């Protein structure tokens, strides 16, 4: 509501732009900051995954598997 504090988990600065901000993993990141951990692709608005408190784009998430079926 009225009270509350903002913040960008990525850089740290507050996230505000007249209706701007990417919420993921119970956190807030800037459209730019919010990106993959492998290819570091712009995930501002797309399908991604969550592994080890990280962000992996569908593409990567699928690529990582190739590595090996064992251990998930
Ligand atoms: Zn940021
Ligand atoms: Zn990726």
């Amino acid at each position: 509501g009225s009270s509350g504090s903002s913040g960008c988990g990525g850089c740290g600065e507050d996230v505000v732009g007249d209706g701007a901000g990417v919420v993921a993993l119970d956190r807030v990141f800037h459209v730019g900051c919010f990106v993959c951990s492998t290819c570091r692709a712009q995930l501002r608005g797309q399908h991604f995954y969550a592994v080890e408190r990280r962000a992996y784009c569908e593409g990567c998430y699928v690529a990582t598997l190739e590595s090996g079926p064992s251990s998930g």
